[PDB]
């Protein structure tokens, strides 16, 4: 069955997908939308619940308040966190890849912790259902 | 700006589990979230026709038993030396092995690196995560 | 301070280059140079006394193209996945790559799981870095 | 081609060296101080010849004491070519591992080691490094 209802998006960003699906292939902004939506709910199914995840929690970040209040929260989390790789990419940019694995809920407890930590810009999460 | 509204056609079934998930991270609507969505679509499709300066990481969760990530990731590291910055690999638990590789280099090769190791028989997920300059982290 | 008299066999090739180095580093004698030598290995080996709980890492270097050495590795890691915590493959060339592994766990336990990586054919190089955890 | 010498070593030291020599495998303090000396001049001629290695740094330390953290940052900084990557582990309570990917000039990956090794806090390190992969010190 299939639903139809309304969204808005801000036109100079409709002007540009619109481009680009037509480009692509897609037939229309819907069967485009529907891929989109297909790939989000795999990137997120694992928050649904509270089951154990692994993946990696990578984030950018500006350079040593930040990296000591980094390091400090990898100790609270020494059961979820196995690891973490720091790779300095520019002069005011640091690479943080962080290796976890845990309840779905701590794992969205240490994101939401670095997310919200002073200093880092961003943070992506590839996590999946063990 | 200029909000534009449209309508959409989507499978009640995929409507369903899009809600529930929107809902549990904490979106507005689904206006709101699917906004993201087209951005982050836009944003990675520039930077790969743009072949944009791009760093990131590679993530792959793949079957003990079934994948060989790592001998293609050794293969690879010769090629794309210049791109692959450092590689760290993870045995999760009996089933699940974890491999995350930290890239730089222009977005064209980088999209090359990942659509390969993500094609492996074997992958239970994996995504490439890269910026540009810091300002965008898709 | 109770100091033992004894003799050693050494290639000549190797003592002569020794001889040679001791002096500009400023040494005294042989004595003196073959104690601080003896003085690292020992520290380096302390771990392997006894059977405590270590933590540290064993770096390999081997051909990624000869044989199913990459899978005969993957599968010896994760049959200890206890132990190890994480592995980064660092590449040399088209052939040689270079792995450290981070290991913890008993002593005894490490011993053996190293041992098997070093016989593992294809892999050339193997060194380890441990220390018992706690003080 | 065997030269046989006399040395002379302190009773405890001696000890503790026999008892290394015995657990780890060696047949008798030749064989094992030949391994020490033969290790000890490939650091060195990399060393002076400057040459290209690749290696890595192994720190286990008291997170509660050092200021490896920074020493790492300040490091990270001078010598960001050379060091690649760190790998940074949390094991328990007080001990933290570090592992840093390092490749470049024999002189300054060593400068870079005694800096990040004779740092407070550290139980125990080492710089573990290859040129060609014919060696590995
Ligand atoms: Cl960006
Ligand atoms: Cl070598
Ligand atoms: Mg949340
Ligand atoms: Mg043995």
């Amino acid at each position: 069955e299939l639903i139809r209802f309304s969204i808005s998006i801000p036109s100079k960003l409709l002007e540009k997908f619109d481009q680009i699906i037509e480009e692509i292939g897609y037939e229309n902004r819907s069967e485009a939308i529907r891929d989109l939506i297909r790939d989000f709910i795999i990137r997120h199914e694992w928050e649904v619940g509270n089951e154990e995840v692994a993946g990696t929690i990578t984030i950018v970040y500006n350079h040593g308040d930040v990296v000591k209040a980094l390091l400090d929260l990898q100790h609270e989390y020494l059961d979820e966190i196995i690891s973490s790789l720091h790779v300095h990419m520019d002069e005011h940019n640091c690479l943080e890849v962080i290796v976890v694995k845990g309840e779905a809920k701590k794992i969205k407890m240490i994101a939401d912790k670095l997310l919200s930590l002073k200093g880092v810009k961003h943070g992506k999460l590839v996590m999946t259902s063990t």
